[PDB]
């Protein structure tokens, strides 16, 4: 898969995660973007997390759709930095 | 290993994690399912965690049985989405 | 590397992590073992963490020595379960 | 990529993470180094995390630049220990 396509896929995941957390959990756009990265990178500080059943369901979908995508994206970035 | 078999294996892990956390730690089915995903994806927010010695032992078993299974499942899902 | 040797290596990591956390941070053997798994699996709930400078240094060493070892161990366990 | 070059790359990431967290979030050099390892290893206890918008942005950059680098570094260390 071409690296630029992988870039677009991870950007789509990031938009999905950010907008979802913002609207479902009510955190700022900035906090939601931060939380999205922390989640899909699997860092998961827990400073932010879903507190609603919908937020929890949404988070599981983001986990499934985002973690693999982010992992592949970082791998490709390695090559272009190294 | 066929992707559908990997699907069944991760579903079995999810049932195991969810039922175990629910019965050992006493959280709702929904919270337990959420916690199971957060754990096997290695996100681990820490908003939920075991507070009993049995829960701690159980969590270690879920970690060992689930993390690899989930990792393989997300990899295969990548291919079917991309 | 033979799977049984990988088993011994991860067991050595587990002993190292458990004894270290117990003596440096003062948590029970059970809690320390649980924390060791949660850490080397990279789950990191944060329900337990080092609160001393020595504990922090020790945790970084466990992270470096343990995360790779655990990752290889789970991969090999996959094959023997599947 | 030569293992020594990978060593230098992860050391550069560690300096970047430590100095950044120290200056942006105001934690001690020791705490900042610890947080850097916990973050790039993806452990993310959440005992420490950014509380400013700049810190959050910085953390996302560290996540993107550091997680892959650390993953490759631990893999190479495995070979030299085993
Ligand atoms: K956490
Ligand atoms: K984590
Ligand atoms: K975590
Ligand atoms: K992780």
């Amino acid at each position: 898969v071409p690296a630029t396509r992988i870039l677009l896929l991870v950007l789509a995941v990031i938009i999905y995660g950010t907008a979802g957390f913002h609207f479902i959990e009510g955190e700022s756009w900035t906090v939601s973007l931060y939380w999205t990265f922390v989640t899909i990178a699997t860092v998961g500080y827990g400073d932010y997390s879903p507190h609603t059943p919908l937020g929890m369901y949404f988070t599981c979908t983001l986990i499934v759709l985002g973690i693999g995508t982010f992992a592949v994206a970082v791998q490709r970035l390695l090559e272009f930095l190294i």
